[PDB]
């Protein structure tokens, strides 16, 4: 299952284009290259959120190259979980800010009933590439990876992907393009939208069937904005400009 029109309802949420196509994707692995301002913090919070009430006993992690990176989504997680207990008697927010750890329990009747017992509990972390020590594995039914081309592959494929292996979890792995690195490679695996500027080797690429790709530049979501962000070329370097705003691998 996915979350649905009426789980945005009750969120408050209102996706635009892009972020519905990442929500409708069933897609183990799915890749979004898009640029600042693409409402890629909402949608991951989103995620997070559906996965801790429809999947009771689900864990899953947030991580970013630093802490205060991962703090932003994590925040928002916090915020929607919190509200969003209220129209779910049956559960119960635990919360410890400092940890960057959230725990909702799950019980066999509504809390504020005599006899309550306490059935399962989801679980979600925020988590930094700067900081391995602290990525102790953990069963993990989900995971979400911000700004992740500048986090090392290797943050990925020693820490993170083995666990999800496990549980057959899935993974959103979103980012500001950082040059031909493994986030593009990842990325490749999963572009089926054919020829476009700023992707080398789209239109003759090979794709794996559990990735799906995503690509927006920031204009894409921001027609309205377009020639602000073009005119800002005059104070950008354009590199800068192309993999911020334009989304493109360089």
């Amino acid at each position: 299952l996915r979350p649905s029109d009426k789980f945005f309802e009750l969120l408050g949420y209102k996706p635009h284009h892009v972020q519905l196509a990442i929500h409708r994707s069933t897609a183990k692995r799915r890749v979004a290259c898009l640029g600042r301002q693409s409402g890629k913090s909402e949608a991951a919070s989103v995620e997070a959120v559906f996965e801790l009430f429809a999947r009771p006993g689900s864990q899953g992690w947030i991580i970013a190259p630093t802490y205060d990176q991962a703090e932003i989504i994590f925040g928002r997680v916090v915020e929607k979980v919190e509200r969003l207990a209220e129209v779910f008697p049956a559960t119960e927010v635990q919360l410890q800010r400092r940890r960057l750890r959230l725990l909702v329990h799950h019980y066999d009747r509504p809390v504020n009933a005599p006899g309550a017992k306490r059935v399962a509990t989801s679980e979600f972390r925020g988590k930094s590439a700067d900081r391995p020590d602290n990525l102790a594995g953990a069963t993990l039914d989900f995971v979400i990876l911000d700004e992740a081309a500048m986090i090392p592959f290797s943050v990925w494929s020693e820490a993170i992907e083995p666990t999800l292996s496990v549980r057959d979890g899935w993974a959103l792995i979103i980012s500001t393009p950082k040059g031909l690195n493994w986030f593009y490679e990842f990325f490749l695996m999963g572009w089926r939208g054919g020829l476009k500027e700023g992707i080398p080797n789209s239109g003759i690429n090979q794709t794996h069937p559990d990735f799906e790709s995503f690509h927006a530049a920031s204009w894409d979501v921001w027609p309205e904005r377009r020639e602000w962000y073009m005119e800002r070329r005059l104070y950008i370097p354009d590199l800068e400009f192309r993999q911020e705003y334009g989304a493109e691998f360089v």
